[PDB]
RNA sequence: AAUACAGAGAUCAGCAGUUCCCCUGCAUAAGGAUGAACCGUGUU
């Protein structure tokens, strides 16, 4: 199991507390850390970042769109 | 000895089996020939 095919491509993010994002998937390691680019809030639609890094621990689910 | 009789009394063919001999298989023994690019002491 890899994020590996999931690399510079548009996804969903799922985050745990139930909260979702769409992003360009940049980087990611073992733990499941992601660096993110073009950032937004799936429901909201609102631009959040130019590039951010994300905690694994906060990631519930990573869709390929 | 006399008599009564009954009174002159199977053939064609096939296959395997012993005996040597050649051809071809598999086995058992010994014998040889040659080919195979790789080297074991603090997040679930």
């Amino acid at each position: 199991a890899t994020l590996k095919d999931y690399l510079n491509k548009r996804v969903v993010i799922i985050k745990v507390d139930g909260e979702c994002l769409i992003a360009s998937l940049n980087g990611f390691d073992k733990n499941t850390n992601l660096f993110i680019t073009n950032v937004f809030n799936r429901i909201s639609k609102e631009f959040i970042c130019k590039a951010q890094l994300l905690r694994g621990s906060e990631i519930a689910l990573v869709g390929l769109i």
